[PDB]
C-alpha cells in the first residue's frame, strides 16, 4: 500500500488533533508554566540513513540499526545535511504533474532514536509521540511494530505508544518520505526540503484526562466588563465525582474561578455532551490584550476529584480581546485597526527550515523595533513557539493552513475538487484545534495560492461555524470571493488598475467602492522587498491613512531565503535557486526580504519603518501638532527630541515629552530660533525617542522621525576674486588646462575630460562621461529570463533599444579663453542602429579659482524608452576611507524610496556606501545631494550619486555578491537624474509614471573642485 | 434527494456530525448524491441527511452545495429543523395550533413557528401525520393550515408504505412480520410500519 | 486492513461519481433512450456462500468457486434468502457504539460471478464495472486479483476492470460486509440488511 499517493488517506492511527499541551500534575506548576515532568523532548541526536527510495529500504532497519547510518541532528532538513539538494522552484511543481502520483525516485530519509522509558510512565496512564514537523509524509514504527502514518508537513503527528513501549530501551523508526500526495498541496514559493524539522517529544496523560478546552472572552459594550468562557472536554471513564476547576490569574493574583461536574447542557434530542463542560468567570474590567499592549491573563484546568484530588491540569495564556468586523472595518476591542503587517516564512540560512526560540526572538524584536505590529504566517502554520511569544511581545497574526495548489492548471483543479475536499479540510481543521486558544491569532486564512474552489467555501463556513471569535480571509480566485470576509489582494496598486481576466487586480481604493462591495482591505502581499525595492511604499501609507477601509497590508517578505554555502576555501557564501544543481528552478525569486538571511537589514526596513510610524506631525510656523496612531496606549515611555541646523552645522536643539492619548493630539511650540544671517536651508528634525528599555527595545530606542525646511537664505554674496586665471594649451589631440598645480585635459577626438592630475598625480583612471543606464534591479528585470524573454520588462526595453550599446558621436568640442577662465564646449550624440537615442551638451568651465563647473543640457528622443539616470560617471584613481556628503541619507535612497532618509551631513566608510544585495544591482544610491567630498575631491551642486570600487558592468555581469572583485580606484555615478526602482512588484514594469524620466529635457549643474 | 446520513443512535445525536474527523465520509455521502443527481428535473430540494443533530458539517456541507448547486434550495431538519443549515423551516411532528417546547429543540405550533423574530423562511414539514396503524387523526387541521398561511407550504406525510415482511407459516401460508420476528432483538416491533399502504401496497 | 474499521477509508480505487451514462455510439440511439450495447448488465445468478466474520473466508475462494456456494438472485438482500436475519431497530444502532469500531463477528456475503467480455471491449477502451448499491462495504476481486474497496450502501461504487479481464472467462469475486464504520451513518428506523 502506497498510502504516500493516496490523497484518500492522510493518516492512520493518528491522535486527535488538540492545544498545547504538557500534563502537568501540579497546579502551580501549570500556573509559572514551569516545565512539565510529563513532557520529554526527544530532541537530540538521531539515527539517519537515505534511500533513493522507500522500496530501497531494508527490513532490517525496523528491527535494527544500520551500521551504515550516521548520527545526525534532529530536528533537521536532510538537505540541510547534504543528503540530497535543497530545490528551489515557485509555482512549477518540483515533481511531475500527476496527482497523486509522485516520483518513483523517492528520496528516503529513515530515521531511528535509541531511548528509554522509565516504568512509571508504563504502569498508568498513557504514553504517547508528537512529532511537529514531518515533511512531507512518514510511517512510524516502535520497538519494530508498526504504529502509523502521517501527512501535512506543518502540524504535529501524534501517536499512543502505550502498548509499543517497554521499560528501559525502546527504539523508533521513522520512515520518512520527501514526496507524496500531500506535497500536492504544499506548493508554496519557497525551497524544497525535507526531514524531521521540527521537535519530537513524549507526552504522558493519564488515563482519565483533559483531551481538549476552547477558551473565549466576551465583552460588554465598553469592554468594562467580560465573561471567560471554557469548554473542557475529558476521555476516561466517567464518574460522578470528576470536576473541572477553571481559574483565571493576574500574575500571582487568582482573578476569578469555577468548578463543575462534567455533563454539558442539552443540545438535542438525545441529550448533551456528558464528557463536557463549560464553565463561565465573569471578569470585571479586564486588562485587554493587543500588539500595543500585549496584557495576558493565566488560566489553569483542572481535572480533579470533587474532594480535592487533582488529577492533571492543562493550562494557557488568555488575551481578552474582540476581533470583529463591523459597518466595513475590522476592529480590535472597538477600534480599527491600520496593519503594519510582514509575511514571514520559516526561513534559516544555515538550518534551513528548523526553528529556534533564539531567530524567532530575534525576528519579533526586529519587526517591533521597525513599527510593524502583525505577522502573516506564509503558508502554513509555523512551529508552536512562535503564537507564545506573538502572545507576549504582543503582534496580530494571521494562522494559514498549509495549502497551496499554485502549480495547478487552472489553479483550482484540486480545490475545486471534492475528493480533495479530505486531504485539505484536516489542514485547515487541525491548525483551528491547535491554535484556537491563543490570542494572538486574530485571523484565520484558507491556505494560498490554490485558485478559489467549492472546498474553500465548505471550509470556510466550517471556521465560522466552529469559531465566530476570529475573521477568515482568503486570497485565491480574485481575492474577494465568497470564501474570505476581507478584500486581501496581493500586489494590487495603490491607484492603477490592473485589470487580469477573471481575477483584475484593481486600485486599491476603486476596488473598495465597487457597487455591492462593502469589506474592509488589507493586501495580503504588497511591496515586493526583492533587491533594491519599496520604490512607491509611501504611497501606500498615505492611502492607508486615508482611507478608513483600508486597514493596511503585508509586505513580502520579511527575510531573504538564502542558504550559506562554502567555496574551496571554506569561506561562505550566499546561495539562491539552482545552485545546489536543483533545476528547474527560479534563481533569486527565493530573495524578497527586508533583511538579509542572517537578518541583516536591507536598506528597505527604514524605509518601512518611517512609513509606519505610530506618531505623525505637522509643522506650522514653530509648532509641531504630533498625533497618536496608538488606539490603545498613551506615549508613555517617549519623548519627543527637536533640532534644527543650517546646512548640516547644528543650531539649536531641544527634547520634549510626549503626552498623547491614543488618536489623540498634542501642540508643541519651539523658542524662538536663533537666527543665523549666514546663507543657507535651516532644517528641522525631530525624533521620537523611548527613555527606557522595554522587552523589545533598549532604552533611547527612536521609534519615529520627520524632518521639514524652515528659513532659507538665498546666498547673495560673490565668491571671492581670483588672483590666477588658467591656461591652455592646445595641440591637435587636446585641449589642456592648468592652474597652479592643477590641470585639466579634454579629448579632441572624444569629447572627454580625459585626465586631471594633482600635482603630478592623475585623478582618474576612466574618462568622465555621460550614463544612461544602471546594472539593473531586479524590478527592472521583472522575469525576463534568457531562455525566455518579457519585452516589457524595462531591462528588455533598455536591452532592445540599444541603451546599453550605444556610442559617444562628437559633434563638437571647443575651447574658449575667458576673462578669468577657460571654456570648454562640447556636444555628443548617442545612437544606436542609426537611432539618435540622446544628446549631450555641455560646458566645463574652469577659472582662476581651480573651480571647474560642469552645466549638463541633454535631450531624450520622445520614442526612446525612459532611461535609468542621466549623469556622468568616472573611475577615480583614488581610493579614500570615507565618503562625506550633504544630503539625504545616511542610507541608500532612491527617488521613490526616500521619504525615510534625512538631510544633513553624512560621514561614513566607503564600504557602507555599497549595498550587498546578494542578486547585484544598480545600489548605494543618496539623492538630493548638495555636496559630495571624498578624498581630496569634492562636488557641488544638486544630484545624486553613487560610490564603490564597482562598476555598473561588473555589477551587471556578476549574478552572486560573493563574485565580486574591487576595481583599481573608485567608481563615481553623479546624476542630474535617477529613475524610481519601483516594487509594487518585480515582475512588470512597477515604476510609476511620476518616478520615470519622461520629460525629453533634462538640466544639470556641477563644480568639482578640491580641497 | 437525501444523503445516506442519519447518526440517530449517537449522544448526544451531534457527536459524528460536529467531529471533523468524520467530515470526510460525510462529505462523500453527499457529494457523490449531488454529482449524480445534480441533471434530475425532478429533484428540487436537496436535503443534508436526517437526524444526525446539528453539527459544524452540516454546516460546511451545505455550504458546499449551494455553491456547487445554486439551482436547489438545501435542506436539514436536524438540531431543531430551522438552524444555518437548511434553507427551509423543515421540522417533524411539529403540530398545527400546539407548541411542545422541547428544551433546545422545541416543535413550535407551525403557524407560531414562521413569526418567531427575525424568522422569514418557508415551512414544510420532513414529516408530519405518523399514519401508524388506526391514524391521520387531524390531517385536515394541517390542511387548513397550509391553505391560509402562506409560508406553510406543505409537508411530507411519515411515510408511504408498512414496512413488514412476508413470512411462512408451518403450513406454509404468508403473513405479515415486524420487528423481533426473525429472532432480532433488540427490536422496534411494530416500529417499522407507519405507512398509508399495506406493504403489499394495499390502501390502509 | 481492517479497512471497515476506519473512517478514513471510505474506498479504495474507486472512480469518480457523475450522472448516469450510457456510452452510446449511436446519436439517435442516446436521443431515443435506446439501449445501448455499451452498457451491460451483470444481473442474475450469481454464485454465493455466507460466513460469520471475514476471517472465515478462505482464499480458495479468491481463485476458484467454493462447491459450497449456493446459486441466487443478484440484486438481492441476503437476510431474504434465509442466511441470517433482518434486524428492526429504529434508534438504538443494531451493534455496539463504539466508532469506528464493529463487531468481531460480522457477517459477510461472498459473491461470485463468471463471466466473459466481447474481445472488442478488451482490445481498447476502458471497462469498469458498477454496483448500484452494496450494504455496507466492500472488498473487489477480479480474476484473483484484489481490484479495490467500497462504503455508502446507497450510491454507485464504480471501478476500472480494463486491466483485470481477459480473454473470454472472467471471475469476480465480491467480499461483502454487513457492518462497516459506514453502519454508524446509517442509522435509518428501518430493517438492517
Ligand atoms: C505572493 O507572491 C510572493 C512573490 O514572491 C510569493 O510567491 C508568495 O508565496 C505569494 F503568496
Ligand atoms: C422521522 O421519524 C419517523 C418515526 O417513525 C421515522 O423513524 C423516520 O425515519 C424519521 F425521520
Ligand atoms: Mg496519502
Ligand atoms: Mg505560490
Ligand atoms: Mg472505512
Ligand atoms: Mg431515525
Ligand atoms: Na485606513
Ligand atoms: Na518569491
Ligand atoms: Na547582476
Ligand atoms: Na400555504
Ligand atoms: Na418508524
Amino acid at each position: 500500500r502506497r498510502d504516500w499517493e493516496n490523497p484518500g488517506v492522510t493518516q492512520l492511527n493518528r491522535l486527535a488533533a488538540h492545544p498545547p499541551f504538557a500534563s502537568w500534575r501540579n497546579s502551580e506548576e501549570a500556573r509559572t508554566d514551569r516545565p512539565s515532568q510529563q513532557l520529554r523532548s526527544l530532541n537530540g541526536e538521531w539515527r539517519f540513513a537515505w534511500f533513493p527510495a522507500p522500496e530501497a529500504v531494508p527490513e532490517s532497519w525496523l528491527e535494527c540499526d544500520l551500521p551504515e547510518a550516521d548520527t545526525v541532528v534532529v530536528p533537521s532538513n536532510w538537505q540541510m545535511h547534504g543528503y540530497d539538494a535543497p530545490i528551489y522552484t515557485n509555482v512549477t511543481y518540483p515533481i511531475t504533474v500527476n496527482p497523486p502520483f509522485v516520483p518513483t525516485e523517492n528520496p528516503t530519509g529513515c530515521y531511528s532514536l535509541t531511548f528509554n522509558v522509565d516504568e512509571s510512565w508504563l504502569q498508568e496512564g498513557q504514553t504517547r509521540i508528537i512529532f511537529d514537523g514531518v515533511n512531507s509524509a512518514f510511517h512510524l514504527w516502535c520497538n519494530g511494530r508498526w504504529v502509523g502514518y502521517g501527512q501535512d508537513s506543518r502540524l504535529p503527528s501524534e501517536f499512543d505508544l502505550s502498548a509499543f513501549l517497554r521499560a528501559g530501551e525502546n527504539r523508533l523508526a521513522v520512515m520518512v518520505l520527501r514526496w507524496s500526495d500531500g506535497s500536492y498541496l504544499e506548493d508554496q514559493d519557497m525551497w524544497r526540503m525535507s526531514g524531521i524539522f521540527r521537535d519530537v517529544s513524549l507526552l504522558h496523560k493519564p488515563t482519565t484526562q483533559i483531551s481538549d478546552f476552547h477558551v473565549a472572552t466576551r465583552f460588554n459594550d465598553d469592554f468594562s466588563r467580560a465573561v471567560l468562557e471554557a469548554e473542557v472536554q475529558m476521555c476516561g471513564e466517567l464518574r460522578d465525582y470528576l470536576r473541572v476547576t477553571v481559574s483565571l490569574w493576574q500574575g500571582e493574583t487568582q482573578v476569578a474561578s469555577g468548578t463543575a461536574p462534567f455533563g454539558g447542557e442539552i443540545i438535542d434530542e438525545r441529550g448533551g455532551y456528558a464528557d463536557r463542560v463549560t464553565l463561565r468567570l465573569n471578569v470585571e474590567n479586564p486588562k485587554l490584550w493587543s500588539a500595543e499592549i500585549p496584557n495576558l491573563y493565566r488560566a489553569v484546568v483542572e481535572l480533579h476529584t470533587a474532594d480535592g484530588t487533582l488529577i492533571e491540569a492543562e493550562a494557557c495564556d488568555v488575551g481578552f480581546r474582540e476581533v470583529r468586523i463591523e459597518n466595513g472595518l475590522l476592529l480590535l476591542n472597538g477600534k480599527p485597526l491600520l496593519i503594519r503587517g510582514v509575511n514571514r516564512h520559516e526561513h534559516h540560512p544555515l538550518h534551513g527550515q528548523v526553528m529556534d526560540e533564539q531567530t524567532m526572538v530575534q525576528d519579533i524584536l526586529l519587526m517591533k523595533q521597525n513599527n510593524f505590529n502583525a505577522v502573516r504566517c506564509s503558508h502554513y502554520p509555523n512551529h508552536p513557539l512562535w503564537y507564545t511569544l506573538c502572545d507576549r511581545y504582543g503582534l496580530y497574526v494571521v494562522d494559514e493552513a498549509n495549502i497551496e495548489t499554485h502549480g495547478m492548471v487552472p489553479m483550482n483543479r484540486l480545490t475545486d475538487d471534492p475528493r480533495w475536499l479530505p486531504a485539505m479540510s484536516e489542514r485547515v481543521t487541525r491548525m483551528v484545534q491547535r491554535d484556537r486558544n491563543h490570542p494572538s491569532v486574530i485571523i484565520w486564512s484558507l491556505g494560498n495560492e490554490s485558485g478559489h474552489g467549492a472546498n474553500h467555501d465548505a471550509l470556510y463556513r466550517w471556521i465560522k461555524s466552529v469559531d465566530p471569535s476570529r475573521p477568515v480571509q482568503y486570497e485565491g480566485g480574485g481575492a474577494d470571493t465568497t470564501a474570505t470576509d476581507i478584500i486581501c489582494p496581493m500586489y494590487a496598486r495603490v491607484d492603477e488598475d490592473q485589470p487580469f481576466p477573471a481575477v483584475p487586480k484593481w486600485s486599491i481604493k476603486k476596488w473598495l467602492s465597487l457597487p455591492g462591495e462593502t469589506r474592509p482591505l488589507i493586501l495580503c502581499e504588497y511591496a515586493h522587498a526583492m533587491g533594491n525595492s519599496l520604490g512607491g511604499f509611501a504611497k501606500y501609507w498615505q492611502a492607508f491613512r486615508q482611507y478608513p477601509r483600508l486597514q493596511g497590508g503585508f509586505v513580502w517578505d520579511w527575510v531573504d531565503q538564502s542558504l550559506i554555502k562554502y567555496d574551496e576555501n571554506g569561506n561562505p557564501w550566499s546561495a539562491y535557486g539552482g545552485d545546489f544543481g536543483d533545476t528547474p528552478n527560479d534563481r533569486q525569486f527565493c530573495m524578497n526580504g527586508l533583511v538579509f538571511a542572517d537578518r541583516t537589514p536591507h536598506p528597505a526596513l527604514t524605509e518601512a519603518k518611517h512609513q509606519q510610524q505610530f506618531f505623525q506631525f505637522r509643522l506650522s510656523g514653530q509648532t509641531i501638532e504630533v498625533t497618536s496612531e496608538y488606539l490603545f496606549r498613551h506615549s508613555d515611555n517617549e519623548l519627543l527630541h527637536w533640532m534644527v541646523a543650517l546646512d548640516g552645522k547644528p543650531l539649536a536643539s531641544g527634547e520634549v515629552p510626549l503626552d498623547v492619548a491614543p488618536q489623540g493630539k498634542q501642540l508643541i511650540e519651539l523658542p524662538e530660533l536663533p537666527q543665523p544671517e549666514s546663507a543657507g536651508q535651516l532644517w528641522l528634525t525631530v525624533r521620537v525617542v523611548q527613555p527606557n528599555a522595554t522587552a523589545w527595545s533598549e532604552a533611547g530606542h527612536i521609534s519615529a522621525w520627520q524632518q521639514w525646511r524652515l528659513a532659507e537664505n538665498l546666498s547673495v554674496t560673490l565668491p571671492a576674486a581670483s588672483h590666477a586665471i588658467p591656461h591652455l594649451t592646445t595641440s591637435e589631440m587636446d585641449f589642456c588646462i592648468e592652474l597652479g598645480n592643477k590641470r585639466w585635459q579634454f579629448n579632441r577626438q572624444s569629447g572627454f575630460l580625459s585626465q586631471m592630475w594633482i600635482g603630478d598625480k592623475k585623478q582618474l583612471l576612466t574618462p568622465l562621461r555621460d550614463q544612461f543606464t544602471r546594472a539593473p534591479l531586479d524590478n527592472d528585470i521583472g522575469v525576463s529570463e534568457a531562455t525566455r524573454i518579457d519585452p516589457n520588462a524595462w531591462v528588455e526595453r533598455w536591452k532592445a533599444a540599444g541603451h546599453y550599446q550605444a556610442e559617444a558621436a562628437l559633434l563638437q568640442c571647443t575651447a574658449d579663453t575667458l576673462a578669468d577662465a577657460v571654456l570648454i564646449t562640447t556636444a555628443h550624440a548617442w545612437q544606436h542602429q542609426g537611432k539618435t537615442l540622446f544628446i549631450s551638451r555641455k560646458t566645463y568651465r574652469i577659472d582662476g579659482s581651480g573651480q571647474m563647473a560642469i552645466t549638463v543640457d541633454v535631450e531624450v528622443a520622445s520614442d526612446t524608452p525612459h532611461p535609468a539616470r542621466i549623469g556622468l560617471n568616472c573611475q577615480l584613481a583614488q581610493v579614500a576611507e570615507r565618503v562625506n556628503w550633504l544630503g539625504l541619507g545616511p542610507q541608500e535612497n532612491y527617488p521613490d524610496r526616500l521619504t525615510a532618509a534625512c538631510f544633513d551631513r553624512w560621514d561614513l566608510p566607503l564600504s557602507d556606501m555599497y549595498t550587498p544585495y546578494v542578486f547585484p544591482s544598480e545600489n548605494g544610491l543618496r539623492c538630493g545631494t548638495r555636496e559630495l567630498n571624498y578624498g581630496p575631491h569634492q562636488w557641488r551642486g544638486d544630484f545624486q550619486f553613487n560610490i564603490s570600487r564597482y562598476s555598473q558592468q561588473q555589477l551587471m555581469e556578476t549574478s552572486h555578491r560573493h563574485l565580486l572583485h574591487a576595481e583599481e580606484g573608485t567608481w563615481l555615478n553623479i546624476d542630474g537624474f535617477h529613475m524610481g526602482i519601483g516594487g509594487d512588484d518585480s515582475w512588470s514594469p512597477s515604476v510609476s509614471a511620476e518616478f520615470q524620466l519622461s520629460a525629453g529635457r533634462y538640466h544639470y549643474q556641477l563644480v568639482w573642485c578640491q580641497k
